[PDB]
């Protein structure tokens, strides 16, 4: 079927975020789980204490495409001016990467 | 990271989600990744102006590694439309109907 949940397992940053030539950043994620297809819990936040989404996901609503473990997904994003964190996963699964834009 | 240059294929029959969208599993054997997938919804093969909405907006082939699969979700208009992936002699298409 096509009833997909949020991915339940940890991701890793397979390649750390890098700037494009059009004012965005791209980040390669690797998914450790086998519950794909599943929706990636990714957002950009002001701090780890307030996970209100800010910034802009350019690759919006990305999915892990497969139940195969260690699948990779590339996400393009536009962090806000100033400080933010890219956060993937929730609770004890959460990984984070700080970003500063001047 | 420009547009992917090679022809894609669909891994399975395009699937109605029930909530008015279509999910496609795109396969790619090119080695020019990471690259942006040239996918859109159009009214007809004669007018490729994008219509509808990309739910999975701006999807990419994730790296230079061949043999990947990318899940794309799109909201076509009600009625007839075409899913189109690729350009020119690389273009593939699928006629979609939404009721």
């Amino acid at each position: 079927g096509t009833t997909y949940g949020m991915c339940t397992k940890k991701f890793s940053f397979a390649k750390n975020p890098a700037d494009t030539g059009h004012g965005t950043v791209v980040l390669e994620l690797q998914y450790t789980g086998v519950d794909g297809p599943c929706k990636i819990p990714i957002s950009i936040v002001a701090s780890l204490s307030d996970l209100t989404p800010i910034g802009r996901m350019v690759t919006a609503n990305p999915y892990v495409a497969s139940s195969e473990a260690n699948s990779k997904v590339l996400v393009e994003m536009e962090p806000p001016f100033g400080d933010s964190f890219i956060v993937v996963g929730r609770g004890d699964k959460q990984i984070n990467h700080h970003w500063h834009k001047a």
